[PDB]
């Protein structure tokens, strides 16, 4: 009487350092890109300031103070019975500026301490190396990942981590949601993925492709050094998977969707196959995009392919061919997408499409034939604390449950290889897109609001014991 998922299935929860740690200057930690992004809300972008200003509010400076409370928080993960815990190693804790010859021992010791605590409860760390938090010094001094020299800085950082934690961390990924910057029309993705600050007159698209290239090379180099240090390390990529559906069976919509997925997911082709799709090269030729791309990069990419594909899944998109003056079927994430009339959406307009997770699992499997890891899934919503002192987040339970059902079908009916599942923001943390506390994801409520007020007390939500039971039954009872 076995369950539909494997016994060793990696149930857990996922966060990122800059979103929860706080202690932004503790232990000599340097200023990161997250440290110069002000709070926003749905409809208003976060302000990216030229540094830490006096009149501005930076929610990531303090976040939820996990840096100090992690022992208590990890205890809560263990109560739910996490098999793993996904977080990032704050680049700026190890290399405050990014270009130092030696790593920061206080920073390395903190993660030794964090990882040890997880392992005390049998929780396997899962580590993302870059998660929207590169050293701001790299942005100002080198222009972020628009500079080839930054590749080496990243690989040095990676090597240091691989060496330090080679016997503590089994599962690694290189660049969080590396493909977000396919949307180069807005400032968020290029800043957070790549430390790109645009000036007037910039060819935003060309710059993005150059930075993406350097990151793909850096990823490949990091895969090679990690495996050289310990061949048993599982090192994956991380892509934001938003399936793009054609609006209708009009052949033009069909081609738009195919070409859009090509543009949004070519990163995965490079991570997995070790070379660029020819359609990318043709596109660059057409747009007169020039990329510094050497024979050595070519070799590195081919030799540094990943062991597995980590991905986030929250929603699906729809595209059509309505946009005029688009004879080459270019993809603009901010203009070509339309709403799906067959689904509901969150209060932040994120479409709710659990079945799309099954499509995504199959798409990755059919294209790449690698094991997969759902390393983010979540429902960001306003929570209210009931009279009983608990959030009765049945809406969050319903969302997660619906996706778990589909992922189990993908394993059980479709045969996809799925390593595990870590819901995003398992403890309430500072949101990425908007920098909000009110957009809550957690099984654990944290008392901190968007004016920075609150005790920071942790309290289990209704979803807390729900998920505990999910894990205990290995998904048999949802």
């Amino acid at each position: 009487a076995m369950s539909k998922l494997p016994e060793n299935f990696l149930w857990g929860g996922a966060v990122a350092a800059h979103q929860l740690e706080g202690g932004w200057q503790e232990g000599g930690k340097g200023i990161s890109v997250a440290d110069v992004m002000t709070a926003g809300r749905h409809g208003v972008a976060r302000e990216i300031t030229a540094g830490v200003l006096e009149g501005k509010y930076y929610p990531n400076h303090e976040a939820i103070d996990f840096y100090h409370h992690y022992k208590e928080d990890v205890k809560l993960f263990a109560e739910m019975g996490f098999k793993c815990f996904r977080t990032s190693i704050a680049w700026t804790r190890i290399f405050p500026k990014g270009d130092e010859a030696e790593p920061n021992e206080a920073g390395l010791q903190f993660y030794d301490d964090l990882f040890d605590e997880c392992l005390k409860y049998g929780i396997e760390p899962v580590v993302t190396l870059s998660h929207f938090e590169l050293p701001y010094h790299l942005v100002t001094e080198y222009g972020g990942f628009t500079n080839r020299k930054v590749i080496d800085f990243f690989v040095h950082f990676a090597e240091v981590c691989f060496r330090r934690y080679k016997d503590k961390v089994k599962y690694w990924m290189t660049f969080n949601e590396i493909n977000n910057q396919a949307n180069y029309q807005e400032d968020f993705a290029p800043f957070t993925n790549s430390g790109i600050v645009y000036k007037e007159g910039d060819d935003r698209e060309a710059i993005m492709y150059q930075a993406a290239h350097y990151e793909l090379v850096a990823s490949a180099r990091a895969v090679k050094i990690g495996h050289a240090i310990n061949p048993n390390l599982n090192i994956g990529c991380m892509v934001a998977m938003c399936p793009i559906y054609p609006a209708t069976c009009n052949p033009k919509d069909i081609l738009m969707a195919q070409k859009a997925m090509q543009k949004r997911y070519y990163f995965a082709d490079v991570h997995v196959h070790g070379f660029y799709p020819e359609h990318i090269f043709k596109y660059w030729e057409r747009k007169a995009i020039k990329v510094d791309f050497t024979e050595r990069d070519k070799k590195d990419l081919f030799e540094g392919t990943v062991d597995y594909i980590g991905f986030s899944y929250y929603m699906s998109f729809v595209i059509d061919a309505h946009r005029e003056n688009n004879p080459y079927y270019d993809y603009l994430e901010t203009e070509d997408l339309v709403k799906n009339p067959y689904v509901k959406a969150s209060d932040w307009d994120w479409q709710i499409d659990p079945q799309g997770l099954r499509y995504a699992l199959n798409w990755f499997t059919d294209m790449y034939h690698l094991p997969l890891f759902i390393v983010e899934n979540g429902f960001g919503a306003i929570d209210q604390v009931e009279a009983d002192g608990m959030v009765h987040d049945d809406y969050r339970i319903d969302y997660l449950g619906a996706h778990i059902k589909e992922m189990i079908k993908a394993v059980d009916e479709d045969g996809v290889e799925l390593m595990g599942y870590t819901p995003w923001g398992c403890i309430d943390l500072v949101s990425a897109g908007t920098g909000e506390m009110r957009k809550r994801y957690g099984f654990i409520y944290v008392d901190k609001d968007d004016e920075g007020k609150g005790t920071l007390k942790r309290s289990p939500k209704l979803s807390f014991n729900w998920y505990k039971e999910v894990i205990a039954s290995n998904g048999d009872d949802i």
